[PDB]
C-alpha cells in the first residue's frame, strides 16, 4: 500500500531563540521507506543550520532548528516514498516580531537656515513603516508630512528638512506599524531658535599709548553664549568683563598699558549650541 | 571669580543595555552657584529616564542614564554659573551598532511567471544600506541589481521580481552596510523551475454499462507531484494508480461497474510547490 503521512506543525507563537522539532512519521503503508525533506522547493542539505534525525526503523523522521532566525520561514515538506507511492504534507513555519524602536525620535530645537535631520528608526518582521504626521493647532488633527519641496524622508524614516522655518514649529509624530500589534507612536516637540550674530562684524578702537584701552562686543542670542577673545589667533588670558542681557550678552573686556606690539587686530568668538560668530575688533595706537 | 569647568566625557564604546554617568565638577570660581544641564539645547527636565544627581555642597552635579537606548545619542552640556559669569562645557554621547540580520535570504526556487519577492534585511545604527548584486557567470562579476522594469527593491531591500524568468537565474548576492564594521554579506542561488500543467484540459470517457472504466491523466512537472481525483467537489477513495515519470508522472485510475448516477464529469487535480493545475475528464454510460 502507498505511504499515508501523519500530519506535523510547527509551534504557534515561535520565537528568534527557540527551537523548533516537527517529526514526519506514517500513518500506514508498506515498507521499505524512503525521507525526503524540503524547504520552499529547495532540499534540506542546503541548509546545514538545519540538520535531520531519521530513524527509519520505526518508521519517522524528523526535522530540528536549533535557533529559528527568521529566514527559517517558509514552508517545509517531508515526501515519504514506497514501492507503491508517495505521501507528502507541507507545514509553514511562521513568526511574528511587533516593532521595537532602535532611534526613537525626541524633542529638537532647531537653528534657522540650517538642514535639521531627525531620525525615527525601528525595527522587526515585517520591517515597519515609518511615517511622519505633524500635528496642525489649528485643530490638533495629524496629517502625514511627506517630501515636500523643503523637506525630505529617507529610506529609513529620516525626516530632513532643508532650510527651517517658522512654518516648521510644533508638535510633530512618527508612526512605527509592521502589521503586528499596534505598532509604535512618538510625539516629540519642535521649537525653532535663531544663531547667534555679533552686533558689530568690526569696529576700530583707536587710543594713545599707556591707556586703559576698553573693547566692546555684545552679541545677539539665547542663553547660554560663550564668548573668547583671541589675537592672531591667540586666546586672551588682560581683563574681560562679560555680563548677560535678555538677547543675548555684552563683553566689555579691557588691556591696561597699550603696546605698538599689540597694536593690531582681536577677534571677539562667540559659541553657542544654535551656532557660533565672529567679530574682529582692530587696534592701534597712536603716539 | 567666574567659575571654571572640569572636562568630562562619556564611555568610549557604548552599548545599548549600559549606564552612563558624567559628573560636572568645578576647577576654580567663588560660590554660590547654580547647575544646568541641556541635551542637543533642550532641558533636561524634558527627558525623565534621565534624571541628574546634584550635590551642591561638593561643587559638583551629575547627570546619568541608566540604560543607554539610541535616543540619547547627542550632546550634553552642563552650565555653572555664579554672580561673576559662567562656564559651560558639552560632551557627546556616541553609539555603534554593525548590522545584525532581520531577514537573512537564502537559496530560492522560483515558479516562472511568478511574482517573486525575495526578503533582505538588517538592523544597527546607523538603519544598514540594502544592496543587491547578481553575480554574472560571463566572468563572476558582481553587478548592481536596481529596480529595472521587470523588477523593484522596496524600502527594506525586498528584491521584487513581476514575471520570473529564464533570464533571473544564478546566483545573487544582498549587501548590508552601514559604516560600521565590514557589515553583511549574503550569496544565494537562484533556480527557475516551472509550474504543473495537465497534458489534457478535458477528455470523453465513454463506455457501456458495468464495465472497469479506465481513466487516464498524465501530467508534466517537477518530481513531486500529488494528485488528488474528485466528482462534484468530493474525493475519490475505486482503484486509482499514480505511477511516476522523469517530466511529471501518470495516474491511471479505474471505477468497477459503472452507473447512471455515477455519469457526469471528474476532475484530476494536481498540486505541488511550484503550483497546482486540474483537468476535468467527463464520464458517460451509454446503454
Ligand atoms: C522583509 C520584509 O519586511 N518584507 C516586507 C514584505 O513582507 C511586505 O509584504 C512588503 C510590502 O511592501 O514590504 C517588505
Ligand atoms: C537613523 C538613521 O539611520 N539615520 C541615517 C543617517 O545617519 C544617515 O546620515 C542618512 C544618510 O542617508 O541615512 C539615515
Amino acid at each position: 500500500s502507498p505511504p499515508i503521512i501523519n500530519h506535523f506543525h510547527f509551534s504557534k507563537d515561535i520565537k528568534e531563540g527557540e527551537r523548533q522539532q516537527v517529526i514526519c512519521g506514517l500513518k500506514s503503508g508498506d515498507p521499505p521507506f524512503t525521507f525526503s525533506w524540503l524547504k520552499d522547493g529547495i532540499d534540506i542539505k542546503n541548509f546545514p543550520e538545519i540538520n535531520i534525525v531519521d530513524v527509519p526503523v520505526s518508521y519517522i523522521s524528523v526535522l530540528v532548528i536549533s535557533s529559528v532566525e527568521a529566514k527559517h520561514i517558509g514552508n517545509y515538506t517531508c515526501i515519504i516514498k514506497n514501492s507503491n507511492g508517495m505521501d507528502s504534507y507541507t507545514a509553514t513555519l511562521m513568526m511574528k516580531v511587533p516593532p521595537r524602536w532602535v532611534k526613537e525620535p525626541t524633542d529638537v530645537a532647531a537653528t534657522l537656515g540650517s538642514r535639521l535631520t531627525i531620525d525615527c528608526s525601528a525595527t522587526g518582521y515585517p520591517q515597519p513603516q515609518i511615517t511622519w504626521d505633524k500635528l496642525t493647532d489649528r485643530s490638533e488633527h495629524q496629517l502625514p508630512v511627506g517630501s515636500d519641496s523643503q523637506r525630505t524622508l529617507a529610506s529609513n524614516g529620516s525626516l530632513t528638512f532643508l532650510r527651517v522655518d517658522e512654518s516648521d514649529k510644533g508638535v510633530y509624530i512618527c508612526q512605527a506599524y509592521n502589521g503586528i500589534g499596534n505598532g509604535l507612536q512618538k510625539k516629540i516637540h519642535l521649537t525653532v531658535h535663531v544663531a547667534p550674530k555679533v552686533k558689530e562684524d568690526f569696529t576700530v578702537i583707536t587710543v594713545r599709548k599707556g591707556f586703559t584701552a576698553h573693547l566692546k562686543c555684545e552679541v545677539f542670542g539665547e542663553p547660554p553664549l560663550n564668548i573668547i577673545w583671541k589675537k592672531e589667533d591667540k586666546i586672551i588670558a588682560f581683563e574681560t568683563l562679560q555680563e548677560n542681557t535678555a538677547n543675548g550678552a555684552t563683553s566689555d573686556t579691557l588691556i591696561n598699558d597699550s603696546q605698538q606690539n599689540d597694536s593690531g587686530i582681536y577677534t571677539c568668538h562667540v559659541s553657542s549650541q544654535f551656532g557660533e560668530a565672529e567679530g574682529k575688533i582692530q587696534l592701534v595706537v597712536l603716539e
